[PDB]
């Protein structure tokens, strides 16, 4: 965590908030999981300063286990922190369009074995 703006530390202060709604036990889990993915991808990063290809890397880290529900689940729970830091004025603008566009844009490193057009 560099700076206040790091994706860490308004995900702490987002996820003690959600404790007191989610259970003790899901909620220490589901940040266990978010840590042990998100974190090695763009935790230590700043919440404003996360790559596009960054926020979809987390989605390849769930999807490629086949989490398909889990790799959703992170990026709505990164769209949640990144509302989150918005509401805080910490963010102005949020790369979650750019993860829409870059897991969209994937797909032309993914090749596929015929093509749309000739």
């Amino acid at each position: 965590s560099s700076n206040n703006n790091s994706f860490s530390a308004i995900y702490k202060e987002w996820y003690e908030h959600k404790k007191q709604v989610w259970s003790v036990g899901y909620a220490t889990e589901l940040a266990k999981m978010f840590d042990d993915d998100i974190l090695p991808i763009i935790g230590g990063l700043e919440i404003q300063d996360i790559e596009p290809m960054q926020l979809l890397e987390v989605i390849r880290r769930f999807e490629d286990r086949g989490a398909m529900e889990r790799a959703n689940k992170a990026r709505r729970r990164c769209g949640e922190v990144f509302r989150y830091a918005i509401v805080t004025g910490r963010a102005k603008y949020n790369p979650a369009p750019d993860l829409a566009d870059a897991m969209k844009g994937y797909r032309k490193k993914n090749l596929e074995h015929h093509h749309h057009h000739h």
